[PDB]
């Protein structure tokens, strides 16, 4: 089916209990990337587009420090406008915060 025809998850059974971190990105930042990113990728799907990922930015920065929301979203813009994956995602904001 191309279109949505209604009823995809009527009991959310919402399991945010799963992986507990060994040498790898703690509890702050296992919440803040997959719940932000599942958000906008709800039923599985791979990319997420600049206006969900502004969204995104505007929940996941709060308060930072210079050139790191703005910078995302500038420099994934770009050949092919902005699209980005959760490699880039977990890599690129992971990396410039810790």
């Amino acid at each position: 089916m191309a279109s949505n025809f209604k009823k995809a998850n009527m009991a959310s059974s919402s399991q945010r209990k799963r992986m507990s971190p060994k040498p790898e990105l703690t509890e702050e930042q296992k919440q803040e990337i997959r719940e932000a990113f599942d958000l906008f990728d709800a039923d599985g799907t791979g990319t997420i587009d600049v206006k969900e990922l502004k969204v995104a930015m505007r929940a996941l920065g709060f308060e930072p420090k210079k050139e790191e929301i703005k910078k995302m979203i500038s420099e994934i813009d770009k050949e092919g406008t902005g699209k980005m994956n959760f490699g880039d995602f977990l890599t690129v904001m992971t990396q410039k915060m810790s």
